[PDB]
């Protein structure tokens, strides 16, 4: 069953509550009134209903948190001190198969849908033009390439400050997400490299140098391999077995970097990152020489989006009316800290092995 804990806390990011505009702690404002919106919601659900309406009314807090490891890690203390936080999905599946039950997954979130990736169950073919993820990766180039992503602007892809809106449809969610495959060069080396794929010259492929994340990242490092190892079959074991025997053809940098590396041409992601990148920043994201272009290749298979997590011990009941809370708040438009994540909608997970686990087993097969 376990305790009714009259205070809880979320654990969030360290980098994102600290950090700033204008010198203002401008995300402290937001998730005070996130908190506040929370728990008049969960306590007037509390009070509603005979079976929780007598134990004490709930306050809400945060706690900054430096890492994933260390929400997971601190979570399966059971310590009161953190009870909930919201992690992705094949990190905590990872997590879980090596340390079962130890905490407990309850929420789902969901995001809005991309204009170009509206349905879940696309996956690896055979890597040709009429393979669903290449068809993806093709109508992602006609928003970014086409239309080149360095002349849009504020206003014609409608930036909030969070998102190019323009490149979403909010009217579907999406429960997953997928990583993907950049190139680039000028012209001759994205033949060069078009010609290697289609050709499943994994050595000419990988010479090209690949861009991605640390090896615990599913979006910016694991699907892209789940992908690469279904394309060139039997070329290579695993991507950091190729690593180890390869390594000046990898280095571990954000894809919209690409550019400004002559020696590298290929890049994991995020499928879609750009449409949460600014592409006024300072840091120039996605800039290309003037005759090299970049583009995406092929996305990959599709994972869920964030769970959120409760440390063991905290009373059925609460967190259940905790995870209403999060869908109540999505519906009347009272949630002002999810979008800023990506996190437009919330399920109850039913089923954690059914609805979370085997459909990330089944991306990363
Ligand atoms: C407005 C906005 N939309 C989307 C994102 C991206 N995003 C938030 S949760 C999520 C899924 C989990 O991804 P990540 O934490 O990068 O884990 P990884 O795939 O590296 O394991 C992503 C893609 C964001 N940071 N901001
Ligand atoms: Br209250
Ligand atoms: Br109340
Ligand atoms: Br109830
Ligand atoms: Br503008
Ligand atoms: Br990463
Ligand atoms: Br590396
Ligand atoms: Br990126
Ligand atoms: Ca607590
Ligand atoms: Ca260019």
């Amino acid at each position: 069953q376990g305790q009714w804990d009259k205070s809880i806390t979320f654990g969030v990011s360290e980098a994102w509550l600290n950090k700033k505009k204008g010198g203002e702690k401008v995300n402290k404002e937001v998730i005070n009134t996130f908190l506040e919106n929370f728990k008049k919601e969960f306590n007037k659900l509390k009070n509603a209903n005979d079976k929780t309406k007598n134990f004490d009314d709930v306050d809400f807090k945060v706690t900054p948190i430096q890492d994933f490891t260390v929400l997971l890690n601190n979570l399966s203390t059971d310590n009161p001190e953190l009870d909930f936080g919201i992690n992705a999905s094949g990190k905590l599946v990872e997590f879980l198969k090596n340390n079962p039950g130890i905490i407990t997954p309850a929420l789902e979130t969901t995001t809005n849908s991309f204009v170009f990736d509206k349905e879940k169950d696309k996956f690896y073919v055979d890597g040709t033009d009429s393979d669903p993820l290449v068809k993806i990766a093709k109508e992602i180039n006609k928003i970014f390439v086409e239309t080149p992503y360095a002349s849009w602007t504020d206003e014609n892809h409608k930036w909030n400050g969070n998102v190019y809106q323009s490149v979403y449809d909010p009217t579907v969610q999406a429960n997953f997400y997928r990583g993907m495959i950049w190139i680039k060069g000028n012209d001759e080396t994205l033949a060069k490299i078009k010609k290697a794929w289609n050709d499943k010259d994994w050595n000419t492929f990988r010479n090209f140098g690949i861009l991605h994340g640390k090896d615990n990242s599913s979006s910016k490092f694991k699907l892209e391999e789940t992908i690469l190892k279904n394309h060139f079959q039997n070329k290579f074991t695993t991507l950091n077995e190729d690593r180890s025997a390869h390594p000046n053809a990898y280095k571990q940098k954000s894809a919209d970097t690409l550019g400004t590396l002559d020696d590298f041409h290929i890049a994991f992601s995020e499928e879609g990152s750009f449409a949460w990148t600014h592409n006024k920043s300072a840091t120039k994201p996605f800039e290309t020489k003037a005759n090299e272009k970049m583009e995406a290749l092929i996305v990959t298979n599709p994972i869920p989006y964030d769970v959120g997590v409760f440390r063991k011990s905290v009373n059925q009941l609460e967190q259940n009316l905790i995870v209403q809370t999060f869908i109540n708040l999505a519906k009347n438009k009272q949630d002002t800290y999810g979008p800023l994540l990506g996190y437009n909608g919330y399920k109850k997970i039913d089923n954690f092995q059914k609805e979370i686990v085997e459909v990330y087993e089944k991306a990363i097969k």
